[PDB]
């Protein structure tokens, strides 16, 4: 529970202008029905931790796409500012060409609905949200401004939520593909407990 | 923004009876002034994902303490249920002896203040909070019920927040001890961008 | 009148997950229409007075069932904690095999509806409620925490309310099956008064 | 919790004119500081269950007084009505000479404060309250109108509350003077459980 | 103007259990349509002025009944107390056999509706109400507790209101049957005024 | 219970211009401290029952003054209308000379405070109030318009209240100077009941 | 604008008992539809300026009626007081026979609706109101108590309003029948202005 | 009865820019302490009845000034419009040179305070107010728009109020200087009534 | 940003009496559907900056009319004052014959709806509003009192809004008919940017 | 009237991070005491009309500075975006080097305080505000998005307000330095009007 965002309930609906392959396009949550979505907010264009997180997610976008998961970034900056930043070379602090949409949240509606607006600055905190194929919010990750998130951890979480959805077993702490899972009932769970201890 | 918990503001205060070293004792946020705290809520004692997270954090508890970070677990279960679970062998689904405090939130006040109560069941979601030594909340991680968290990522985040506290530099996506950081100003950050791209 | 539970009015309905014969089952008050119900709340699993009350009601459960009365115990603990307690031998402070349903009130709504939640601890007081076959509350018994109730007195009261429901007479102080009763009108009551004085 | 009457809190204060040894006197709860009090409400003078409870408590009044416990009966009838009833022989449905005070709640303030007023009739339910020497409410017992209470059970409860106050042990289900008690801590209660099972 | 009672408006409707001819019976204002009603409230059974007023009205009940007027007495005492008082000899302060219904007002509804409750004692003041055959209130007489009313004045008033109802002349101060009346219009009233001065 | 007028509490204070011995004078309730007051309201000057009451009280003013009781009459009419009616011979339907003050309630404040206004006509009902020497209301008498009050009954009631104030005995129904009274306690009242029955 | 009386809006409806040629008659505003009404309030019957205004208006009533205007006087005094004053010779300060209805505003509804009550005394100020044949208020004249109005000015105003109603020209300051008027439009008004200056 | 203006209460205080002798000046009500004031509102400059009233008052200004009474005109028009109108010849509908201040009420505060705004047009009705030397409102005259006031009647009213102020006698209907007045008391007014009837 | 007036929303509707070609006519915003409107407020008739702005717009009225734009002036003065001002020669501070409507806002409703009232004076600030043919507000210009607006700038703005309405182009700073414009999209904007720098 | 912005009142205070001579600096309104300020909001960096207004004001900044007027631009974009745009060549749609401060309003506080936010897009309309040396708001110009403002007109207005401040004369419509002004009083304004007509 962050703003209108609640784990286990339909993620707050959104619609925004975004920069997609160097052009402007409308992006909305209902477009991703049947797909997982990683939605990540960041405070500001033309800053420091920011480009490193956007570039990391862009570099791994294909890994998420192989899981039927779309990655979307969003800040309060306009789509014109985003495009300027994509048109700035990475060596100069820019983003260069990107493989993920960058959404504009100029009214702050998306940030307010997801509960990540840092009100004394008017910018979003590093809030990352994982939404399943039914549009349900499954995970919330929010960091204060000085520390970047982990793309590997986001990937692990998407893999774990898909695993539990598809198999009806739960994922222990630190689960990664290949790791044992637990059948969530008193008697069937003893198979895990007896083997891991 | 989780219940009364807000990034960048004093973490909601808490006071509870906990099981510490096999005995009951009161634990409160003011006991940890000067140290980082990793407060992780979990839904129910005697369940499935739950013991795996608790044991993983207990097994790594000294790794956090060497950084001046204390790990505390909490559920709505009482201290008598917790002790009973601790006195249940790990191969039977128990916790065994533990190296971390296990707090009882029988009134649900801690769960309500941290905005993690799953209202229709009266149990906390998998909410993990990172609090600095000044008592300020720096990170929020909340997972839906079927998927466990990562102790490696909690440790990465505590390290990163401590690093930025002491150096005034910011940590890029994926940062781990030893990785490059950025100086957060337009001119000085050029050193990172030219090197990394 | 305790919370929403008022003598002479339908008892607050509920539904809960319970442990019944070692497995989980949904129990609803509205399921016992036609039978008397002794609903007894107790504060916490794995404590002291508590097992003695649960075991004493379990041991006498068939005496109540022979009268068409079902006994239900409830605490705020989960059904997993109840099962673990039932799985603990009586010699170790456990319940051992149980002959009555043990309900979980994890949301505290049953305790709040019956007005027995000790608010500052989040646990129920020792409140016992006698509900007739019409679902109507007939008796309220609430003890502070250090003192157990009496199963013999609960049985006496169920017998007395059944007797008065069935005959046109009222039950004097200390009535038990076979004791004299009184016909409640000025002239017919003299039969009783003539013999006791 | 009944009206303003809540377990573990100061019982609602009261003041009323009473019939005491055939004369009128004011009785107030503060008159009994340092003593236990059994306060029992009943619906109506010159009725049927009513005299059987009042006489049973008057006949056993010394059994309570030997323990430092005073018994007080109360109904909405005036002290003039109570006195006419005391002046009516027991064989005629009267009370005869009485060994306990009979309080008149003509304003209905005591019934309302103790939450036992049966609103559609303006008479009190059969509510009995055990109050300790510090003025704290310890037990609530309320019967619907056709069934009398038990003087033996009230006496057992007073004894038990007094025993736990004095020794700091707790009273199992069905405890009676002479019965074993439990020390309420996880270490010292183990011997109780092992030796009784 | 007393509670809901207003001169010239329909008397407040009432319904109550009463002692009539030694037995219990329901009495309600609508039973008396077409008849005058003298409704007299009194504070308490088994007291001092009270029996003198009840007996005086009872003794003269047929005098009112010859005028088509019914007299009803009412207090907050129950019907069981009223019957006990009727069954007590007058020499001992009792009422003896009664020739008027004695209504019970245990909920205090009638006293509240007629505005005569002495709220600091919960008992009715000495309020007497004269209601005509149309069900309209014609007269209010309320005495403080230490002074009894006059049955002779109640009768004079009933006669006077019935006289003015039938003839349309008005009754001067002190009128009694046989006395001069006034034709209420400027010219016709001189008959009276010239004669008397 | 009349407007702000309540038996047993200080009568509503009042100040009014009155006609006193053919001249205008200010009269206030407070002026009568230490004496009884009979305050009688009447609907309208130049009407029919009205002069008969005013004349009846004026003719007998000394009967009340010898008792330390003042009589005051009041209507909503002005002092000029009162004076015109005093200056009209009695044989013509006038008041002639008077021995009591006749108050003007042109604002209707007195009539409102005593709760006797007939709202749809703006005139007072025939309300008479007996106020003692301490300023406390003791008796309320209100007649509908067509029937006059009784000076004899007002005098009987003044005598009675004075006797009960002085002797601390209570007056039975119909009491008149010389009648037996009752000592208001259970034992001493037997003297009256055995004497009169 | 006075109370509910607003110039240019429907005059507040009224209905009252009046004295008309020595008898009592109901008078209501709807009886004057199609006619002008001069409604004049005055403070009190049997006073000083008052008789002079009522007499001045009655003496000239036919001058108004010849124009289709009715004159009505009103005070808070009753119809009996009004008839007493009409029955008092003009030479003794009375009204003598009258040629205009005198309305009784005993409930004060008329004076309150017209906003003329001197609230500290309960009497109307000298407010005079001119209502046209459509029931619309056209003129408000209010004098403090010591100064009487002018019948000549009231007549002038009725004549001027009737003139403007019929001709759609406006009446200059001081206009009297026969005086020049102005066509209220810029061009046509020049005929008045050039000829008068 | 007008906005904040009420007879017998201090006239609403005011201040405004006025045109005085063809120049602008501040005028405030406190300037006239000790003097009578005739304050007349009018709807609009450059209209039809309006100039005729202003000119009538201006032409007679010295008749009022000789009595210690100042005449003030006011509309919602500005002082610039007032001066333009003053600078327009009377033959063309102007005012010509003026001998009384003309107050500008551009904020409409004066008109709202005196209750004369015709709210749907934003202009004042023809309201004239007579204020004495103590600043008390004594007279209210309000005409609908089509009919002008009377300067002669305004002068008669000022003379009458001043006469009554100085002599303590009251002015009959139609009084003019030289006319008889009445001493307002029952005995001293008889001479006036006998002489005039 | 002005009262009810918001850029991008329907301009506040209005209806007013105006002077049009020396005569009075009602003017309303709905008469101008399909045409631009320049609505300009000014503080007071017969003042200083004001005629210069009114005359400037009047002289240039056909420059706006040829674009399908109507110019409307408005002040709080009445239409009578407007016309008097139009009838005063320009040489004396007048407006002379005008070629644009001059609206009267005597109720102040237009000035309040457009948020231009200077409340402590009751006059409008120098607010000019440009409304398109759809009735939408496009431009707000408001000056403090000492400084006149610019007719040339109002015309340039009207031209620019009409230009951008009809072409897929926006107007740079300082644009006039014939000047360069920019196509508002990233790629197409380059024609302007490379041509101008 | 715009948000908190009101002509004649203190301009809404502001404080912001700006870009000044290619670096970040704190800018606040109080820094400009004694100087005129032209504050101009614009919707979005990296857009179309936007650069043309910022460049025009920048190119003419010394024209303003020579009058002691400072020009400041503001948008909701961050100072990092502003720097980036300044660092973009003009031929590619950038700002190039700038001679005026560019303020960031990322919380939207300035835009909301000046009432210029287009709420559905979260960007400021083209609002320009002229604040004098005393901090008072003198002028408001707001354009819808597609049309730029005029630096020539902005300069005319600053010049006009400074002149009126300094000479106490007023500036006619269309005034430019060298044009005739008006002494704002009825008599001295005549020289201006006689000369032009």
């Amino acid at each position: 529970a962050s703003g209108n965002a609640r784990i286990g309930k339909p993620a707050p609906d959104f619609k925004a202008t975004a920069v997609v392959d160097g052009a402007f396009k409308e992006v909305k949550l209902s477009d991703y029905k049947g797909k997982y979505v990683v939605l990540f907010f960041y405070p500001l264009d033309f800053t420091f931790v920011c480009p490193t997180e956007i570039i990391a997610f862009s570099n791994r976008a294909e890994d998420f796409r192989k899981l039927g998961c779309e990655v979307l970034g969003v800040s309060v900056d306009s789509q014109f500012t985003h495009l300027a930043w994509i048109n700035t070379p990475r060596k100069e602090g820019g983003l260069g060409p990107l493989n993920i949409p960058l959404l504009a949240d100029v009214t702050r509606r998306l940030s307010e609905d997801y509960g990540v607006l840092k009100t004394d600055e008017g910018i979003a905190y590093r809030g990352l949200f994982i939404i399943d194929g039914k549009g349900v919010l499954r995970q919330i990750t929010v960091n204060d401004l000085p520390v970047g998130r982990s793309v590997d951890e986001a990937l692990r979480l998407v893999q774990a939520f898909q695993y539990t959805d598809e198999h009806g077993e739960v994922c222990p702490a630190g689960w990664k593909p290949g790791s044992d899972t637990i059948k969530p009932n008193v008697d069937d769970s003893k198979e895990y407990f007896s083997k891991h201890n």
